[PDB]
């Protein structure tokens, strides 16, 4: 029932490019430079020297579209400030099945291959089907924008630049709002919340939140862009956005302690203070939840108090998923 968008036809153009023998080369979103930018992103900017556009194909002998599942440890942000669309993509792989809405199940290199993948986004008050082809920006034979921490997996890269042509390039991009891209792959409402101003039954909404399946957000406001990407002394970033993938309580000597997950999409740069991976409050848990809570790895995944949480993040996004009619 998705609206084609642009009138371009995934399997009619799927179907064309295979008898004709052919690769799909994407007319509407062409592997040019105003599909990169035109200022920071520009022709003429130092940061898009070098840069060639290449299927991943051209890349390696065995591309995968998807590796081991469609999981967040796949959204590491590269050159481009869309914080906060992966962010949105990291939460949504959380709920299997609003991710293979937007990202649909039998897309492959090898049977069906054409050059050709297809993604659906909620614009507009319609799920429409957006088809992007596979070139995409690379710079000594590296991804420059999104990649996967699996090097041979190409999902999150083309989602990415799928997002990027509904809003007419990658430049567009950079700077936005996680509930933007949470609405865009959900159809839901989102709600925020002023961290410091927290109702007291905060927690419990976030747990409700997650159980339901809602997209959850939080980044530290900044208000003068000489703050934007600040590493803080405690090691969060500035004017950036996370993803909250989890809340759990644990019993740390005996008492019971709310901590809440989060995983910053550069897919590094983690909280150094109290829950932090080699944080010594993990020694003080019941073991059962250590192990299945704590996980030691730089990967950008982290837990916090949510004393501390409500303390350093400024503001949290839920996005619900069966919002009411209006
Ligand atoms: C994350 O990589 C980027 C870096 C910008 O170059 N940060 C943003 O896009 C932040 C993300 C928020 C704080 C969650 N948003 C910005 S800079 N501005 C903005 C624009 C539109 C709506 C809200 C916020
Ligand atoms: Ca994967
Ligand atoms: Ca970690």
């Amino acid at each position: 029932n998705a609206i084609k968008y642009l009138g371009q036809d995934y399997e009619n153009l799927r179907a064309r490019c295979l008898q004709n023998g052919v690769l799909f080369q994407d007319d509407a979103f062409p592997p040019v430079s105003h599909s990169l930018g035109f200022k920071e992103l520009g022709p003429n900017s130092s940061k898009t020297y070098g840069i060639k556009w290449k299927r991943p194909t051209e890349l390696l002998s065995n591309p995968q579209f998807i590796v081991d599942g469609a999981t967040r440890t796949d959204i590491c942000q590269g050159a481009l400030g869309d914080c906060w669309l992966l962010a949105a993509i990291a939460s949504l792989t959380l709920n299997e099945t609003i991710l293979h809405r937007v990202v649909p199940y039998g897309q492959s290199f090898q049977e069906g291959y054409a050059g050709i993948f297809h993604f659906q986004l909620w614009q507009f008050g319609e799920w429409v089907d957006v088809v992007v082809d596979d070139l995409l920006p690379t710079k000594d034979g590296k991804l420059v924008f999104v990649h996967s921490a699996q090097g041979n997996e190409f999902w999150s890269a083309l989602l990415e630049k799928a997002y990027a042509k509904v809003n007419g390039s990658y430049e567009a991009l950079s700077g936005g709002c996680t509930s933007e891209a949470f609405e865009d792959f959900t159809g839901g409402v989102t709600e925020w919340y002023d961290l410091q101003k927290a109702p007291s039954d905060l927690y419990q909404i976030i747990l409700k939140a997650l159980e339901r399946g809602s997209l959850l957000g939080c980044s530290i406001n900044i208000s003068d862009i000489r703050d934007l990407e600040a590493i803080t002394f405690k090691n969060l970033v500035r004017g950036h956005a996370y993803s909250v993938t989890d809340a759990k309580q644990v019993t740390y000597q005996g008492q019971r302690v709310n901590l809440i997950r989060m995983r910053n999409p550069w897919g590094e740069v983690e909280w150094k203070g109290p829950w932090s991976d080699n944080s010594y409050e993990w020694n003080k848990v019941d073991p059962y939840e250590r192990e299945q809570l704590r996980v030691k790895m730089e990967d950008g995944e982290f837990w916090m108090s949510f004393r501390d949480f409500i303390r350093e993040f400024t503001k949290l996004e839920i996005c619900n998923l069966t919002p009411d009619l209006e």
